[PDB]
DNA sequence: TCGGTAAGCAGTCCGCG
DNA sequence: GCGGACTGCTTAC
């Protein structure tokens, strides 16, 4: 096989590499590298390296790496360019991996790992671990195998053994339902003393030493507690075993409001996978405990418990440990759905950079960039060191509040990566200026011809059209990968719609799911076979469906994500290739493409309808517009439709054979008016949107930018088995909103859309009547609260205090003295929850940890003081009252003449 | 929260005769 | 009471 590397450290002058060589063995090598950088040369002298502009450089060799650090530290205080990779770790794998690599994720070894550390007097601090670490599980991807460490003596308590037979039992049984799938996988290892406990756990480390090393908050706490731990007990040597070079760092992480330590073990590449689940996921949770997460991912039950858990392995060792067990599973399971392991693999490998850099997009494309140049014997700028600079980005109309009953949209491919390709932007193809009229002028082409030359953007700036610049054609190959798997996800989401048609009619036989490949269109053999199936053979189909559904969406998001990170990262001041004119040449372009073909589409509509200066396209944000079509519905008129889906079809294809073409038309021209190196704005149908046929439902509004809800059919060629709400900004997109507040809301949209006025006051009356029997979490705000401490004077909240500082300031009042109670921790989320006048906590509001519940000792004060008429007014019939007046609809009925009778 | 801009709403403070 | 200046937080792209 080939070779591939796992890990690259540089350790003084001296490369630390952890590969897997030709054989598919693991080995580890130091390597004394030779690195070179560069320096502008006379023209009258003879190299084959020359840097992005074309001016020739001579190659410098040192004899070590910190010769070649301190000659760069020479080059500035002498004033002049210092060329070249100054991370020399990226420069090794470049000459050592000098091809496409191909990985094999089967020797790579990805240790996912939880410790426990009961503690009396409140959270365990790692920077102090002064508790004893009394469990540790360590599942390791080689073996497949779950090594559980249990410490059975502690000053905390003397246990007994945990019992696998009991784990494995129903909780209905007594047992703590540990998987029947990972039972056999246990090895369980009990300990008389924890000194023995961590050396074994040593021993174990050097022999499955982890490449990836993941975990639920692994960064944050268990890698510092364990390493801090056995530091305490044993002495530093001994803690730096936790890296196979001997080798770690105490790491500090800075925000805008404090700094943290972690701790840098080199030779390993950690991915924690709550960062992993926070950059992959894009969701925004109320809360990241494991458990929520859990729920929210797996739809699987909170890990019950008696009591708080500090008191947890005195009083029931046995489920202590089942759950230490079930906690390392459930990131497993999170992983096998979302695939973040998979992805970090593929784009580190891709980029050729260490796995744990996936993180950062700048140092992705850095080294993608580099690579790609060092090919041609390219060598790459100095970094050099900006102020931050704002700068603009994109157009968003202001749309008219109201209802809008038949909507199609209209959105550009890949707009930002597109508009790169299409100008060929690049720091290397820039080819001078021109001067530049007002925007609108170039909207509305009236403006002089920027160039008979170059590739033109409307912030004034020319482009080479000789040859492609390596930003476009690197963002190229990125593209058409995300493309790729865009295509499967999609495909995908089209065979889920499919199982749910048949589900309408499930056969009552006894079979088996079909063995297919969903990320592809079904056949008409297996549709047919698929008609013929069970309910419980479907259900598990669309389980498979969807979970395809899934990864391509981890794959084909996040490569989008990366590609756009390029535009982003030409405006920010680390990148190498920072460059404002680049970057708002990027978002000017946007703002004209949207706004001319917003022109362009007013005019094919108002000719194909016979009117003059009526507005067709209601609403756009950067790159999508949204039609109106009910004049397109009038023309043939609603009666002369067979069902909803009859009029979906009809605009189906009225956008794809006469509105697809006016806009390819209309960007074709202005690929023409700006001379630019290709034409790659294309705009296809997203949505087709109204109310069902025959309903009195309104079909979709607008209140506002950013805000708006349409009931879809169709999505970009998917046509639902059932109508899909598609609501953006609106306050059931929020994770500040209340979790049933959220519900109820999202059911008025869906009311208001599909049935009209009158059912949506026959729902508002019920809620109102009956919302204060909701449990008190799922009433609650959300919020994440900083900055606790510059609020805080004596305990009471200072000027200017934040609704959800004060509750937190409440809080800390009335736990006051008590060391066990859940402390806020600054900078994470809370529960918010108003408080009635003259409650015995002394303000009007109360916050605690998000994600938990309120501490017994004053659960029932809070429950009790609970102010449901402030809730109900700020979170739900504040925004309502938005909806209906945007939508010019009323959420109670107003007295009528009738009220006579 | 270590790792592009536009823009909405909640809440504080205070003006507005 | 509602709006502007401002902070804080959270979305849509
Ligand atoms: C979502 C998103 C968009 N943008 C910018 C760049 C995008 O090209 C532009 C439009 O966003 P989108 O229409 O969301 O995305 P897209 O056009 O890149 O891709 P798709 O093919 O899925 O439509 O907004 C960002 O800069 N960062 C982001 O996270
Ligand atoms: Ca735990
Ligand atoms: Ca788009
Ligand atoms: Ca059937
Ligand atoms: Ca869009």
């Amino acid at each position: 096989m080939k070779e591939f590397y796992l890990t690259v450290e540089q350790i003084g002058d001296s490369i630390f590499e952890r590969y897997i060589d030709s054989n598919g063995r693991e080995r580890t090598r130091e390597v004394e590298y030779k690195p070179s950088l560069f320096a502008h040369c006379p023209e009258s002298q003879a190299t084959k390296y020359f840097d992005i502009y074309g001016k020739p450089c001579t190659r410098k060799l040192f004899a070590n790496m910190r010769d070649a650090s301190q000659w760069i530290k020479r080059m500035e205080d002498i004033g002049l360019e210092a060329l070249g990779m100054d991370d020399f770790k990226l420069a090794y794998l470049s000459d050592t991996y000098n091809y496409e690599i191909k990985y094999d994720h089967t020797k790579i070894r990805v240790a996912n790992f939880d410790i426990e550390v009961t503690s009396p007097d409140g959270f365990p601090e790692p920077s102090q671990a002064k508790h004893p670490i009394d469990a540790i599980t360590h599942y390791d991807s080689i073996d497949d195998r779950f090594y559980v460490f249990d410490l059975l003596n502690s000053p905390y308590g003397n246990v007994e053994e945990w019992s696998i037979e009991i784990a494995a039992k129903l909780q209905e049984q007594g047992g703590d339902e540990v998987p029947s799938e990972i039972i056999d996988k246990i090895i369980y290892m009990p300990f008389d003393n924890e000194k023995e406990l961590l050396m074994e756990y040593l021993n174990f480390w050097q022999q499955k030493t982890p490449v990836i090393l993941t975990g639920w908050n692994v960064e944050s706490f268990a890698i510092p507690y364990v390493y801090n731990r056995i530091k305490n007990i044993f002495g530093e040597s001994t803690a730096k075993r936790l890296s196979p070079h001997r080798k770690t760092r105490v790491k500090v992480i800075e925000n805008m409001y404090g700094s943290r330590e972690i701790i840098t073990l080199f030779g390993i590449s950690v991915l924690d996978y709550i960062d992993l689940y926070k950059k992959f996921s894009f969701t925004n949770q109320p809360s990241y405990s494991l458990d929520y997460i859990s729920e929210f991912e797996l739809n699987v039950g909170k890990l019950k418990y008696d009591g708080p858990i500090s008191k947890l392995r005195e009083s029931n060792h046995q489920r202590y440990i089942s759950y230490n067990i079930i906690a390392v599973y459930r990131v497993l399971q999170i992983d096998a759905k979302r695939q973040f392991i998979n992805l970090s693999l593929d784009m580190g490998y891709y980029a050729k950079i260490q796995i744990q850099s996936v993180f950062s997009p700048i140092k992705t494309w850095d080294a993608i960039i580099f690579n790609s140049l060092k090919e041609q014997n390219k060598v790459i700028p100095q970094g050099r060191s900006h102020p931050v600079q704002p700068y603009p980005g994109a157009f968003v109309k202001e749309p008219i509040p109201n209802r809008y009953k038949y909507v199609m949209s209209f959105d550009l491919t890949s707009l930002y990566p597109s508009i790169i390709r299409q100008v060929n932007i690049s720091p290397e193809t820039i080819a001078g200026t021109f001067k530049v009229a007002p925007l609108h002028d170039y909207i509305n082409a009236v403006a002089e011809r920027p160039s008979d030359v170059y590739s033109c953007s409307p912030n004034g700036m020319m482009y080479y059209k000789d040859r492609d610049g390596v930003v476009p054609t690197e963002i190229t190959k990125v593209f058409n990968q995300r493309k790729e798997h865009k295509g499967y996800m999609l495909a995908a989401q089209r065979n889920g719609e499919i199982i749910k048609e048949a589900l309408h009619n499930p056969n009552l036989s006894v079979d088996e799911p079909l063995d297919v490949d969903y990320r592809f269109d079904f056949s008409d053999e297996i549709k047919e076979k698929i008609k013929k199936l069970s309910a419980k053979s479907l259900n598990e189909m669309l389980f498979r469906a969807q979970r395809t559904e899934v990864a391509g969406m981890t794959a084909q998001i996040n490569r989008k994500a990366l590609i756009n990170g390029l535009a982003g990262a030409l405006g920010n001041v680390w990148f190498r290739y920072y460059d404002l004119r680049n970057a708002t040449a990027i978002t000017t372009f946007g703002q004209m493409a949207l706004q001319w073909i917003e022109r362009k589409v007013n005019e094919y509509l108002n000719e194909v309808c016979g009117t003059e200066g009526e507005a067709f396209v209601l609403y756009g944000d950067t790159d999508s517009i949204y039609v109106s079509a009910d004049k397109i519905i009038d023309k043939v008129g609603e009666s002369k439709f067979r069902d909803t889906n009859h009029w979906v079809d009809f605009l189906d294809k009225f956008a794809r054979e006469r509105m697809e073409p006016a806009i390819d038309r209309g960007f074709r021209e202005m690929c023409e008016y700006m001379n630019n190196k290709q034409h790659l704005m294309f705009m296809d149908r997203e949505a087709i949107a109204g109310p069902p046929l025959g309903s009195k439902g309104i079909g979709g509004f607008w209140t506002g930018k950013k805000r708006y809800a349409l009931n879809v059919w169709d999505m970009e060629g998917t046509r639902y088995a059932e109508p899909k709400l598609k609501i953006m900004g609106l306050e059931t997109q929020k994770s500040s909103t209340p979790k049933a507040v959220q519900k109820a809301l999202k059911e008025c949209i869906r009311r208001m859309l599909q049935e009209g006025e009158e059912s949506l006051q026959e729902y508002f009356k019920e809620f109102e009547k009956e919302f204060r029997q909701l449990n008190y979490i799922s009433i609650a705000s959300v919020s994440s609260a900083n900055n606790i401490a510059k609020y805080d004077v004596g305990g009471f909240p200072g000027p200017k205090c934040p609704f959800h500082i004060r509750g937190i300031l409440t809080y800390n009042r009335a736990i006051k003295g008590n060391i066990d109670a859940p402390q806020v921790v600054e900078g994470e989320k809370v529960y918010v929850l108003p408080l009635r006048e003259g409650n015995p906590f002394g303000d009007k509001c109360i916050a605690w940890p998000s994600g938990t519940e309120i501490t017994d000792l004053i659960k029932d004060d809070v429950l009790h003081w609970m102010d449901y008429t402030v809730l109900l007014e700020k979170t739900f019939i504040k925004p309502l009252e938005g909806f209906t007046s945007a939508a010019k609809l009323d959420y109670e009925k107003k007295a009528s003449l009738f009220d006579m009778f």
